[PDB]
């Protein structure tokens, strides 16, 4: 599924990633933006073998199991598949662990890279919230 800006901002709030960990919307917003382009179905193959999935490419070394990344945990205890579907309460969910884990939103490259220090809430703006 391709979200719209205000339908996926709408849908992680009412999942409950608004304000979490201290991360307003925007930051949510903008992390999608520059990791899927708002695309529930995107991959990316790692350098290492590992692959990024989902909405907010999640990681295949730490996150999720998809059974071809060796070595690898699974600290979300879902197959990664569960990334890619149209709803994201499991990528919610998943991103929630991963947020918590010690470095915030920088665990999120193209966040830190593309998203931290800039307008975010340009994202958000003009959504009926």
């Amino acid at each position: 599924k391709v979200f719209g800006r205000c339908e996926l901002a709408a849908a992680m709030k009412r999942h409950g990633l608004d304000n979490y960990r201290g991360y307003s919307l925007g930051n949510w917003v903008c992390a999608a933006k520059f990791e899927s382009n708002f695309n529930t179905q995107a991959t990316n193959r790692n350098t290492d073998g590992s692959t990024d999935y989902g909405i907010l490419q999640i990681n295949s070394r730490w996150w999720c199991n998809d059974g071809r990344t060796p070595g690898s945990r699974n600290l979300c205890n879902i197959p990664c598949s569960a990334l890619l579907s149209s709803d994201i309460t499991a990528s919610v969910n998943c991103a929630k662990k991963i947020v918590s884990d010690g470095n915030g939103m920088n665990a999120w490259v193209a966040w830190r890279n593309r998203c931290k220090g800039t307008d975010v809430q340009a994202w958000i703006r003009g959504c009926r919230l």
